């Protein structure tokens, strides 16, 4: 009779939580996406095999055109499941569902799981200190985005640290990833000039959060742009003002130059 | 010879995630933190139970005095499991914690669980547009403190949304309600007059996030610093501008008023 949006966390199926499980498991139909973010470490059928269920996955069509009419009209008769990559409701257009949901007159419920935004606690940098978060997309045709660059000047000026999620193109199974983010934004800097993001500008990357062996780098963008950090996914993070203990873990954790120690309070 | 940080999540004993739990159950030893927040809906005997392993609670001061006198010398020849609410390295000083780590010559892994960083997405305020965060805390004696304050000012500014946590003494178990957190901004406005928090901006307040139930309201102060939002602990976010879907989501979900939608978008 209701509806679970369910998270499946940041890299395999062990990444959702035992609430998460437990329900999945004893719901009787179970739909998911995963276009919103890639879980590297797992694929549909392990997902399939953990929570013993055959699950229908949607395209973003699927979602954003029908979701009342593919998924909605099972929670009329029976308990439903959508599971998605990370959480469900971080840097996705599915909290907007729930709103779907109670004008269909079917109630409604999150379990959580862990998410990419939270998980940057991993990279040393105090999480209290991020500001405004962007996403780098990939150009399009004549069309080039640009407002990420304003996002992380915006937080660079205030001393905060810029999480920029990634673009990805699913359906080509297409993931940006840390180094071509680096190339677009220095694109955009010789076009707007504003010293936001240059070859001396220090960035960390985080790949594939929620393994065991996330690949933590910090560095000078000259230095990382063309550095291998494994697969998709990634983010990019440009830091802001360093306390000093961050700028300890970067050098300890993330192999950062020594001389990032010295921050000019 | 390996030191697991393990997350327990949001709110009950079935928060964390399956790996985390796995992992747990293959440690030798296995210790606890829960002086950074407390877990609202379950019990140490229920997480023991749940884990099946005895768990030895750790202070505050025995964490950041002595974490390496006490957890490391245990990692030297068995696995350790360190557990902690929410998800690990979210609370500012523990992301130290992995240095000391290294340099003890043990190997520490992480394993993600939900914070209530990215839990907040419940609320329908999108995750890209939270700002610096902060914690409300308890003036006393001829002390002050009104910093967050300013960083809720700064935010709003800039069209950003502000995730204010509240004060909290877990020793004590006594936690700051979110009706307190409005009392004390008001107090704090009286001061500076600022026009930054007012009987007419708009909050929200999030309740046991995690549990299948928590309490989602959005209103205007006037009309919710008397409001009764259950049991701790509380979130408090002072949103910037809204988006008019964070503002639909608002009024179906969390039941603000109408006119949220003409007078915050
Ligand atoms: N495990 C992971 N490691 C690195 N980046 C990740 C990641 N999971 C997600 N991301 C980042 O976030 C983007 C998808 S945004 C959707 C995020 C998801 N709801 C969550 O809660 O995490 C990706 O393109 C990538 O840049």
């Amino acid at each position: 009779m209701v509806l679970y949006f369910i998270g499946l966390g940041l890299y395999d199926e062990r990444d959702i939580t035992v609430k998460g499980l437990e329900i999945a498991k004893k719901c009787d139909y179970v739909f998911a996406e995963f276009y919103t973010s890639l879980m590297a470490g797992t694929t549909l059928g392990r997902i399939q095999k953990l929570i013993g269920k055959e699950i229908r996955v949607l395209s973003r069509e699927d979602v954003e055109l029908n979701f009342e009419n593919i998924v909605l009209p099972m929670a009329k008769e029976n308990d439903v499941a959508f599971l998605t990559p990370g959480d469900p409701l971080v840097a996705t257009t599915h909290a907007e569902l729930r709103i779907r949901a109670k004008r269909a007159g079917v109630e409604s419920y999150v379990i959580h799981a862990p998410s990419i935004y939270s998980a940057v606690g991993i990279t040393g940098l105090h999480i209290y200190k991020f500001g405004k978060s962007a996403t780098v997309a990939y150009p399009e045709g004549n069309w080039f985005p640009t407002s990420y660059y304003d996002v992380i000047k915006e937080n660079a000026e205030r001393g905060l640290h810029t999480l920029l999620f990634l673009d990805i193109k699913a359906e080509k199974r297409m993931y940006m990833t840390a180094n071509e983010a680096m190339e677009l934004l220095l694109k955009v800097e010789d076009m707007k000039k504003g010293g936001v993001f240059t070859d001396d500008t220090l960035v960390v990357v985080l790949a594939r959060a929620g393994s065991l062996n996330p690949t933590i780098r910090a560095g000078y963008v000259k230095d990382l742009i063309r550095e291998d950090f494994g697969d998709p996914p990634h983010i990019l993070i440009v830091p802001g003002k360093l306390h000093i203990v961050e700028a300890e873990y970067l050098v300890e954790i993330a192999g950062a130059p020594r001389e990032i120690l010295r921050v000019n309070v």
